[PDB]
């Protein structure tokens, strides 16, 4: 099938040339279009209030100084000849859990691809601080990704949510199955820590996460503990339907009140 | 009540000081806490990297040096002697609408609120690109109201309210009514333009007659001039979709080896 | 006569409302062009990759989203039609001194009047650790200006003012000084994280600082104002000749 | 010798890895100490505020959270056991010439390694509209070795910028003063796709200065340009004449 690949660290970095290097091997065929530079720590929102440049690399491959959903915005609205079938963003260096996932610039350009009508996926590397070096399994997660793929394509699943995918960082030998999982939380906890810098002012620590997380059976968190690859299905659109009949009646009561 | 107010425009804004001033005069104790300068253009996350700076600007008042996130974060867990009832973030000097409810810094503040375990509301002000001063005074009354009503009848749900208001004099506002999120950005293109100097440049242009902002959306309440009322998740895990997933999850894991 | 004024810290700030009031009340003609928010922290370069918005707040008075030197630019190739005699940026909320100076945002603005043709002054108040006493800074500039006009300096170079932070009636004179240096010695600190991990901080200067008799930092610790004429031309003129002869000497070599 | 490498571009550029590479066959020792990501765009400052951090790459490499200044300045008060006799800054991948030279983050490595008491040297390479990097970095092996053998006074800092072209082609080496450019580009008036009106800061005319004896026409005329630079922005020369003038200002007030 035809495929558009996009991320957040840069078109430049490891993860991205060895996801769609895989891609191609396997058969399809493949466009990207990425940063000209790291984005974490940048706001994610559209550009509206200034243009935007963009650069050809080779035949397959653009730059953009832009946020990663300028990226997917502008190729699937004129800048390109192509009509693709699926959007995914990635490989991420760290992973994406729990109440971190609002916010990440991984998953925001996944959102893009299906407000513009297409199917999407997130994928992140769960990778550990250490002292020296020791190279992380990139070639793991792309095996992953090519293998959901394909499956997509021979048995379809319907179109209203985006799946968001976090792999261990380890060789495909020591790995247990997949799991369908749901969002953990793990900083209601962080309770703050007073201290004093170089120059005599008062600062502020944001505290280490206790053992009152939720972080047990059944969420993220706990299935790549255990050497499991973890799948979470979620929303695209913050509207609460549940919640509008209630709040209708509540409306009422208040508006009666005051006049 | 207890009430703990911040923003994203910064401490020194003109819509923050409207809005805790009001709220004093209906009888209610208040507390300030918000950003040392605008943050419009930053990521909305947790700090966790590095320390942060405070400091007391008056009885009432404190100026943080980071995110909306990070002022309430800090309130709640260590930083006040002090147990609030609610959290109330604006009164934001533009709207937020359709689309563009997911990045909103006004938004983020109280959401995290929320997380830590108290009801929340966002305010905002919808001006028009144009010597005409802002109707403040007017959302001002529109949150006292909304406040002293959750005090007889909460509400149950994850849920949190989001509040658009017209800037219009009180006297002019039509009613309240609640709303769907609307869409205006699918449907804009993509202009190709040359710069002073001989450079090719892009623009993203204006919606068409495409777009999503008809009877029933927040867009639609606020162009006839109602306040907008709409309520928004808090978990982004769609629970209505786990069965189907795992049942197409079990059969991908029978066709792979090892 | 007509003066320009602009800023670091933006148009809504304290200190340069006591300023344009002042300069007023005295009799001249004033135009307010300053940043849309507090600029510190980003680039002072100028902006020419994208275009720039500004907003009329009311006669004599606009807001600029961009830095301190397109401020300066566009009031003086476009924007207004207004023929100013000088340019004066500030006050600051706190002191521009020595090694500070090159990449100061006050001192900026200034600049890019001078390389424009027109003479240029920059002026700062030294706070330290209340309200600030910018009136005893706003008389001091006022002095200035006047004097300029009646007995004028070559327009060649820029005057870099510091102002001690205390009433009138407390000031001892003013003095001429050169620049200072304090981060010379400034050493590295080796700390912990809540994690137990290794960060480092730039730590405090020692006593070994260049601050003495003659410097900018000398006379404000003992309450006199301080004046330092600065370089508007970054070419070494006094070393071209022997630079020249070196050069020879290296190209017969290659060859 | 001993030197010490930093760039305004980042540790991964392919500029300073061809750089380091050059010097090191040439028979000295290097250390490089460079930002984990591109700079331009950010204040050039010291970080006082927040701490910094900082990942040992491997024996002779350094990857630093923070400006250029920062990176000089961490390299010569305790982050490392060495003792370097000369800071080199590059290779740029744009020029950098006249009115733009007191602002340039490339510049800025150069000035902090003089304030702490070393000589000093900057690198650019004149990209317009594959670059040469190796012409460039031969151009630099060249001006070092001389340095040793035929010693300059180290009170200033010399700026280099070398043209993008093979070797075979270049004309000559040659000692410039700044010329200049904005000086002369105008306002102009326009509207976005709403209509609403927008300013931008449009091109240089013909009355720009950039004629014989400048840094401008050198390198458009294929020539290296070398031009020395101040390190302290008072001036001497002024201070008797201000002097009188602040006297006469003295007995006014009273
Ligand atoms: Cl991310
Ligand atoms: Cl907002
Ligand atoms: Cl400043
Ligand atoms: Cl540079
Ligand atoms: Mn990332
Ligand atoms: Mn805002
Ligand atoms: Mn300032
Ligand atoms: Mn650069």
């Amino acid at each position: 099938m035809r495929v558009l690949v996009s991320n957040d660290d840069g078109v430049d970095a490891p993860g991205i040339k060895i996801l769609a290097d895989a891609l191609r091997n396997a058969g399809h065929e493949v466009m990207v279009v990425a940063p000209d530079r790291d984005r974490s720590g940048a706001s994610n929102s559209l550009t509206l209030d200034t243009p935007i440049r963009a650069k050809q690399i080779d035949m397959h491959t653009y730059s953009v100084a832009g946020t990663p959903t300028d990226c997917v915005h502008l190729a699937l609205t004129g800048l390109l000849n192509y009509d693709p079938d699926i959007v995914v963003s990635g490989i991420n260096n760290t992973g994406n859990l729990g109440d971190d996932v609002i916010y990440s610039g991984t998953v925001s350009a996944a959102m893009e691809g299906r407000f513009l009508g297409l199917p999407a996926v997130a994928v992140s590397l769960v990778t550990l601080y250490r002292e020296g070096q020791q190279a992380p399994q990139y070639e793991t997660a792309a095996h992953a990704a090519i293998n959901i793929v394909a499956q997509l394509k021979t048995d379809p699943l319907p179109a209203d949510t985006i799946l968001n995918v976090n792999v261990p960082d380890v060789t495909w030998q020591q790995m247990r199955g997949f799991k369908v999982t749901r969002l953990g939380n793990r900083h209601r906890s962080a309770p703050c820590l007073t201290q004093t810098d170089p120059r005599g002012h008062t600062i502020y620590w944001i505290g280490p996460a206790g053992p009152e997380q939720d972080a047990g059976p059944g969420t993220d968190f706990d299935a790549v503990r255990n050497t499991y690859i973890s799948i979470t299905p979620i929303h695209v659109d913050l509207t609460r339907y549940q919640a509008l009949e209630n709040v209708t009646r509540w409306t009422d009561r208040l508006t009666a009140h005051m006049d």
